[PDB]
């Protein structure tokens, strides 16, 4: 029924019904003029539109330089607004045939075509002027798309949000300053600041003796890989050794992913794949800089954190490694001007940084929340639902909770399981809790380790891997409707373990971490 | 309402119901004068009852010693039946309280009791003697579970299916030898003659002068572990080149998984956790080797296939396996038998190969299939839901599909994604593919790629890791009717690809792969 395609909640009547629109450079002051159909020449006929959103910040992303869609100048964003009343009609599904037939158009004619005329919209309108559907942004958004009728958006009047141009930052700093006001704690730098810094730093290593004899030692001639990143790895040891990069050095020790064979291994895969054509064009330096591994090592981003939060780190790095790329260049080829690593290099990868530093600004689930696989050491574990990862309380009677588990390749055990427990308010089921892999239902036997946690073990071996999977199944049972509280808990995870190893001369499994709430 | 509990397409009534039940050892005999509840002392009150299944290869998993269940002998199967008719119901929810509400009955008395009683069954049985309820056995597996009312269980008639212990096979081989017949080629090895190889080509290795003059080449004390390392690694490389290993030596070359290090790593890791009351012991020598990662090199399985495939290269693994364990005992301690490498790592071992080779065995999905993630280069893809997975044809209009994309720890960026495409009967919108990464919404830009390929890169830069995950959307167009045909098709994948690396002296992209059906 209708009620399966639209939803009458989030549906609604408002006058003057603005939303936002990103607009590319060349037509920031053009569209102003009127929202119009582009010239001929799509994917679908049902779906021909204007499209618009609630989010100025999500609309500010489409605002960039179609012939430089990484790294080009962004435009900015116009607000749009519909004189008088208009219904917007929130929609469950996204699929033209079932939009039309369940709301009882015709299935012939284009459905934003019929959206837009006086009979559909007399019938949907509730009184209004003209007829918006609107669709979710996204999978992890709560934005809202917003799809418009090209003729009926004739009647749209435009202004100016922003224009990114006026604001006469370099690369795309504007716009990712505005899109950060989108709002761990939060990286919203400056990055003029750290542009400057990244300079004057970089100028003043390469003015230190230790740092200027390391520069002569350098073979200075195409070499072996391996010979250029033990180089590279002696140079980045003696760089880090001076005050102007003194923090660096503090964040490089707290983390293996920071240390130097890693920016060795980075400064030379990118002087390998930046031919001299690349290096003088930002866009093909951003498009071959933008797929290659290790760029967490200099961006100081590991474990889901990014540990390199301030300007002055920040510039650090990037001065760090522009020198290390400036000597990793003449070390695999001879035809490239070293003059890449000051400009596009630092450019291009202060491009990347506000790329990444925007995703984590974003709400996100982390590794073992809700359907977010837990990924560790070659397994990867997850709730099999929503719902699994939710521990109802206050009642009596049981829960059921599945756990899918797998490794990678080769067969890795699954060693048991450490599980909540409170007396009368979550016991473990010992019966109906198992193991089943590929369809062979193990069972466990458990015992209580000091009075919160239970720990099972399966009662045939169990091993995970390309072909072999496992779905743990978790029953609690409940004697009391006491609701539970906070502290009759000491983890917020259910911990798979896998396989035995040596972590700082003790032996411990590896953990696997399903993370769970306590509601109701 | 009771249909969303009760599943009457896969209830029944049945005359001369028989299902089947594991029985441990020194039960078989005394289990078949009658079924009886035993001495008191559970989990839930509602759950009390006596299990049987339809799959006796599954009950035969339920028969080991509970004092040894890993290693301990299994009793056997027994058949047991209910004279007259009884109903089979099948139930949808193994949840206690929603079946009573949802059956309207009683919510004070334990289900399984009221399962037994007269009313109830004068009630739910369809004029039948008594009334068993089912349950799908486990995740992964078509077996039926059957939950029997225990007085009415006095009712059964029982027999013998199989005892494992006359058979008198050594570990658990009948047990597993039984499960076999539950019927990738297939792996069922004869494991006696395994065993007897095994001791052979132990044997035989021992007395060629190369083997025993690296034997006395052993610093024979306690060393480094990487200096034991290296020598196991020598050791293996010694052994490899004699003709009672010759077939070993040609799958050992096939993969790395299966090279001299990870066989040196796993004799060292044994030795290191095996001392010598676990040593006498075959259980506890179990629980310990069965916590270990790396058993894979030893077993010649990788990349979801079982290499050491027949019983010749098997006992050739096992053998000098064997004999590297006895190289590693004295390099680790000073208070083991070396006799441990003979005896019970033998036994041992060979109980672990047969619970990994019996996975392989059972129908599973791949990764990338359905809903199982491809786990590749730190990455995890999957499908969002099984109805991704299909592409159904033969209809004009539209599909969307989903795919979950995350990684394990640093940023790495996800590159493009290649697509399948016939013209008319499946065309990429490129308007509606997109990828949501943490809910920012990255359109594409792509290109036909011969015929039957559309490859498509995000407009800007994609990275996920720990607390970054992406959704990519991709929509397709069908603007003929026609089914599409097995062979307009030259994948069944729709490839991800990730960061840039070298493999084999050219540059690619990391591939994780998403397996479609064409269905309709």
């Amino acid at each position: 029924g209708a009620d399966d395609v639209v939803d009458s909640s989030k549906s609604f009547v408002m006058e003057n019904f603005s939303s936002y629109h990103g607009t590319k450079p060349g037509y920031v002051d053009s569209i102003q003029k009127g929202i119009q159909k582009p010239k001929s020449g799509n994917y679908d006929d049902d779906w021909k539109e204007f499209y618009s959103t609630d989010n100025k910040y999500d609309a500010a992303g489409y605002s960039v330089d179609n012939e430089n869609p990484l790294s080009g100048k962004a435009g900015g964003v116009v607000k749009v607004t519909y004189p008088g009343l208009t219904k917007v009609l929130a929609l469950k599904v996204d699929n033209a045939e079932t939009i039309k037939k369940e709301l009882g158009l015709s299935l012939t004619e284009p459905l934003m075509e019929q959206v837009g005329t006086e009979e559909f919209i007399k019938r949907f309108g509730d009184g209004a002027s003209r007829v918006v559907l609107s669709l979710p942004f996204a999978e992890g958004s709560s934005s809202v798309e917003y799809i418009n009728n090209w003729e009926q958006a004739k009647a749209l009047s435009v202004e100016l949000e922003i224009n990114f141009e006026t604001r006469g930052k370099r690369g795309q700093d504007a716009m990712y300053e505005y899109m950060a006001q989108a709002c761990l704690s939060c990286i919203n730098l400056d990055w003029d600041v750290i542009r400057d810094k990244t300079k004057t730093k970089i100028e003043s290593l390469k003015e230190h003796g230790p740092i200027k004899n390391k520069m002569s030692e350098s073979p200075n001639k195409t070499v072996s890989e391996e010979k250029a990143k033990q180089y590279l790895e002696e140079f980045h040891q003696t760089a880090l050794e001076h005050p102007e990069l003194s923090e660096l050095k503090t964040v490089t020790g707290t983390n293996p992913v920071f240390a130097g064979a890693n920016y060795a291994a980075w400064a030379v895969n990118v002087a390998q794949v930046i031919d001299s054509e690349t290096a003088d064009n930002l866009e093909k330096t951003t498009a071959a800089l933008s797929i290659l591994p290790g760029i967490g090592s200099v961006m100081g981003i590991a474990d889901g954190a990014v540990h390199h939060n301030t300007e002055e780190i920040v510039a650090q790095s990037i001065a760090l490694s522009s020198l290390m790329v400036a000597q990793a260049i003449p070390l695999v080829g001879e035809l490239v001007d070293i003059g890449f690593a000051a400009y596009n290099f630092v450019e291009s990868i202060i491009n990347l940084f506000q790329v990444v530093h925007n995703s984590y600004n974003r709400p996100a689930y982390s590794p073992g929340h809700k359907t977010q696989p837990f990924l560790h050491d070659g397994y990867a574990v997850s709730w099999n639902t929503v719902e699994d990862s939710i521990i109802r309380t206050g009642f009596q009677g049981e829960s059921g909770h599945d756990i899918k588990i797998t490794a990678e390749n080769t067969p890795l055990p699954i060693a048991g399981v450490l599980l909540p427990t409170i007396p009368g308010k979550l016991d473990v089921n010992k019966s109906k809790t198992h193991i089943s892999v590929n369809g062979r239902k193990i069972r466990m036997r458990c015992r209580a380790i000091d009075g919160d946690v239970t720990f099972c073990r399966p009662k045939s071996p169990v091993y995970v891997g390309n072909g072999v999977h496992a779905n743990l199944h978790v029953a609690f049972h409940r004697s009391s409707s006491e609701k539970i509280h906070s502290n009759e808990i000491s983890s917020d995870s259910i911990g798979v373990l896998g396989y035995q190893k040596t972590v700082d001369h003790t032996k411990v499994n590896s953990k696997l971490s399903l993370f769970f709430e306590i509601k109701s």
